[PDB]
């Protein structure tokens, strides 16, 4: 009954199932969760792995000693259950130091120290067997206009990656950066908002090929986006190299719902998607028990995460399969969409006059495209009322 | 006292002033305007050319006798003002037959006939002189999940922007296209729906130095958008080819006010960033005097539109020239951010212990940013306040 | 199957299948319907009723003569198939003359011609046996500051519905209103958005108990609120009159889509709250079939209206009748928010240790509230994935 | 040069300047301010009082000693400026214990516990010389479906207003309430969400007289609503008791910016309308300034919103007196909206024939609105470009 196994590639971050409800207007409602026992717990509901910042494994200002010790216990956690570690990433927006962003803060030393950071953590990243390294600039933006030349700050962030580039490839390492964009949160508005912009930048560093993005649901959600359309432009271009899978009510303050929560059609055609392009990277999840909960609470919370999943690849795979739906999608030309406009070439076009000059544009205009009936056979498929 | 000449390059689409005031629950409240009339009337106040879609300057099915007729008209006007036609575009969304696009639709003989409408505008545009061809997708997009696969979209979608370029290429033509996004409206989801998706398409074009960006500014507020931050990142990719310069009162319909109405202070940020950067293309509108007025109402909202970047460009020039501006900048290192991270590149990077085992992060971190005194010079200039 | 009956009270605007497809940037793409066709083609799909504005039903300037005619042949098509016409509304937003709205033009003399329309057809509606008069101010507002004293508004809309109020009473109709809210679109802000503003409007009103609200699913939507909360605040002030169903994708145009579309777990609990409060008005649909689909198409449009209405009545009930459920909602203590916090009054609360002096904070504090296992179960049984 | 002074009755929050800069993603950047400090500093900068939560003036959980000595020096801070303090309220948000909400959490014992807290409030708000006592129920909602019955909710928080009327009538003090809504965040959807809705629920109150509304700018347009118009309905109902003043960029997250800063356009209207309709209560600023500043810059941002309502009420009152913009207001019928649309009555109204049989409905559709000029006199008269 809808039951995860780790061959379905599910993931979780440290700071999901870890966060203690702390918000702009409240307290911690719940105790710090030690890293070793998260592993455990996700594993035993069948999650794959864990994903994790630097400061989430170890705490900020660690002497080498300490974080030694915390490395070698989070090791053996990982060999003690079969857990992999598909991606990391850096913490560049929690403390003070970092107000003004990480590597398009406006005072160079800062700037300087950001990249130091965040290449210890490659290092740690390598070394635990992680393919993948996200970078979220949660803290690259402004509240006013004065206080960032933009022209500036993306010549910076350039500069950063770049560097970043040198130091894989001089290393020898086989990881690939996943760029995630958010449209604001907490800056007024962040750098790179959507997977459109985080995309075109992409493509003005200096070895592209090592750079792709990580988009999550509710962040694109929150710019009133198609979440699943950007996917598809992503997949076109061959840059999705990760997935963060959660919920959103629409346009407010980032809500990190369980996956399946929000907008649940959304939801659906994010799966079908995923599931007919063969993506074949982790099904990571980016979430918030909400403060509420108990402990008991985070964990239906995150087995909540896998189910809806699974519910939801049923559904879509039964749709795909369905001849009555094979047949709507012929009746709307989705057959006619995928041939070539003009294999033909160009002169062939112009000299073409049933594409013009003899095309009867009221008798094409007259046609139906029999979308609501197709809709309708998709509605029913996710009901489960065929 | 904030009077235009041409020399300022302001321009307007015939569709601007000639809107008859149709809206989705009411029918037009003025008559329509003939183009030859609004011709004069734009450079009695001091426009510099006008702009217009296939369809506004030769009425939908006209016979190539009615063509000439009213080429020959226009032209006529445009000797008798001296004014001039720096772009053109053409009408894919309004005929019933480009319900499911023009370049996008399901239907192959739409998709070809899309392409022949577009190549017949092309060489009007070049024999008026334009410039630069803008193309707004407004019917390419869907309303349900299951109507339009988006990878065969783009696939698509760039084959008609290819052999746009190779008929340009095979012509000989000394113009440019300029891709418009939106989000939404009329189609519930729009391909490439931001000036960032837009960029990162051009790039996988097959001759992406013929395209560039011709964002609006409701357009990117429709998804919640900073619009200068969106026009910043086109500036360094070296895309911005045209502008679309109006308000918007936030995340609803396409309201297409005049310029300087909705957010009035983006509108400053806006305009200080194109003196700055010395964008030398036409300043457009594209606005809809709204269906409460007549026709001196109309005249007089276009004037507004020019007299409102007059007033905002001399407040922007002041503060850039105040010394206690200048000073403030200084004060939020605006200078540093324009300097590299590490020019002495990576090895001395990971060498340097300033930049991390010795850098002193509570005294970075305790360094205030000075960003609200800033502001408030910005807002005192804007304001005459000073 | 899913399959409607008139004991459903399922009932449609002429003005919903009979929508020709015109939009702000298109031409209509389908032929117009006459209504006697639509009360007929709606009863064999399993509809109870239909509603009209004036204008549908009348062509806007006809003669008495032709008044009479078109009102026969209608009231012969409902005898015919058993239809009825339980709601009625006016059109004071299509016509030129009511550019600066109905009730609240800024011209006294257009504001008297707004009620005249209005009387006129309140006899109508009266002897077609409708219950309900609905009142949408779609061109109530403002694009500007200055254009509209607010204040002086609210003192004519009052004025207008009070002289209505007056007119019923002396004619012993048998009728009650039902203002609809909407925030915006077609004017840049409508006055009373939402349905809390036209609540606390009608607590104005010189009869308030003659005045209810008909709220829509995406209008409340459109301004990113909870529908189904705002539905049990009606529901609680004892005002839900009338209801329109449809469907929305968030903050953007009004898009009415097919019941079910839009936000389907929003559709699930306003299904929940509507079947449990036992609200016994008409489901009215106001939606409009896209622009893309034939005649086929909108038929099975509407189709599509009643089936999701009808499974999600289906799964809202299995819900609540879920011993596994009912549970659920006494480990949320559902059962203590319907107890009085104080029924023992003020004194004894002042008196009662245990409520301050010697309440233990922490230990209530750190009880899980246990939503996210019921949201789950509210999730398997949507899907049908018990 | 726009200096404030204590006859301008403007007033701070403890909680605004003295906010340390903790958000969602990051720890605090600034020490905790003394409120003996900040009554101080806000003295010499022009304020005329404070206003408190409980936990802001004396620590959650301090002994009755400790309690009147917190109260004691701020006693004496007040009497050594000149400060006065208008309007105090309760925390029922930051405590773990509140994570469900105060007034409508699912727990008895928890709504008992919220009630007592507040009561002791109200008997210092009252020794202190608060004439008003805001609640804002930031937890009083859900983030899913099931967890809440609004119904039996509303029937809790009636009852809790109900005995908070009957506490102060039994008391024979002289404060009167103002509820402050908000539509989300930091629960997913919150209660009462707009000052419509609030509006409503008070008229269903034993005591409507003793309640009103304390707005806030950005709240209203975290919904995408139009706030000068949701004042002028309060003004309209005679509830406008209180108000919070500030700036915020759309629909987003809650930022509060400094007043003028976010809608410069909306501030303009919104001060027109408080001088004109002659509002005499605090102008409070509930803002927080960006966490990127040190000391200096959190003063200058509170030196800034009293110096943008200076200059925005300058040059509002210049535009209501210059002869231009009157005689424009009369072109646009702005005195005709003014006027009784049937002081003649209802009778008189059917018997006039000018109001329909004989009322040229093209020749009053054709007349223009003249809208566009007189904003356009209004954006001359903001930006001093007369
Ligand atoms: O909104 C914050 C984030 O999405 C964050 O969790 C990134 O995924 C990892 O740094
Ligand atoms: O929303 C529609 C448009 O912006 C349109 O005017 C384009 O600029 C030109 O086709
Ligand atoms: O947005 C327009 C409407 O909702 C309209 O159909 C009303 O329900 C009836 O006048
Ligand atoms: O968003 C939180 C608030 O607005 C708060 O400051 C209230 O005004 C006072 O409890
Ligand atoms: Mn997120
Ligand atoms: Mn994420
Ligand atoms: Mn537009
Ligand atoms: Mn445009
Ligand atoms: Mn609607
Ligand atoms: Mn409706
Ligand atoms: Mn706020
Ligand atoms: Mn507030």
């Amino acid at each position: 009954n809808y039951q995860p196994t780790p061959e379905d590639r599910f993931t979780f971050g440290l700071w999901t199932v870890g966060w203690q409800g702390r918000d702009p207007f409240g307290d911690a409602t719940r105790r710090a969760l030690d890293p070793v026992e998260s592993v455990r717990r996700l594993a035993e509901l069948g999650a794959h792995g864990v994903t994790f910042h630097d400061d989430d494994l170890i705490p900020f200002g660690s002497s080498d000693s300490e974080r030694e010790e915390h490395v070698k216990r989070f090791r053996q956690a990982l060999d003690d259950t079969g857990m992999k570690v598909p991606m990391a990433t850096t913490n560049l927006f929690t403390h003070p130091v970092f107000k003004d962003g990480g590597f398009t803060a406006n005072d160079r030393d800062v700037r300087r120290y950001a990249l130091r950071k965040t290449i210890r953590n490659i290092d740690l990243a390598v070394e635990l067997g992680a393919e993948t390294y996200v970078a979220w600039g949660g803290r690259e933006g402004a509240e006013s206009g004065g206080a960032k030349d933009v022209r500036d700050a993306l010549d910076r962030m350039k500069e950063a990656f770049d560097l970043l580039g040198e130091y894989v490839t001089s290393q020898g390492y086989d990881i690939r950066f996943a760029i995630e964009p958010k449209p604001n949160e907490p800056r007024g508005d962040i750098l790179l908002p959507t997977v459109g912009h985080a995309l075109a930048f992409i493509e003005r560093l200096e070895r592209p090929e090592l750079y792709g993005v990580n988009p999550e649901v509710g962040h694109e959600q929150m710019a009133g986006l198609n979440f699943p359309h950007g996917i598809a432009q992503a997949l076109w271009a061959g840059k999705l190299f990760h997935i963060d899978l959660n919920g959103q009510n629409g346009i407010k303050y980032d809500q990190d719902l369980r996956f399946g929560a929000g907008d649940l059609r959304a939801a659906f055609w994010l799966v079908d998607l995923l599931e007919s392009a063969g993506y074949s990277g982790p099904r990571h999840f980016d979430f918030k028990p909400p403060r509420t909960e108990d402990f008991d609470g985070v964990w239906a919370s995150a087995a909540g995460c896998m189910r809806n999943y699974l519910i939801l690849k049923e559904r879509a795979a039964a749709f795909r399969a369905d001849p009555e739906v094979q047949e709507a999608l012929r009746a709307s030309r989705l057959d006619e969409l995928a041939r070539p406009t003009a294999a033909d070439g160009l002169q062939a076009l112009l000299d073409d006059r049933s594409a013009f000059e003899e095309f009867d544009v009221d008798a094409a205009a007259a046609r139906g495209m029999a979308f609501e009936r197709l809709d309708q056979l998709a509605m029913d498929h996710l009901l489960g009322a065929r």
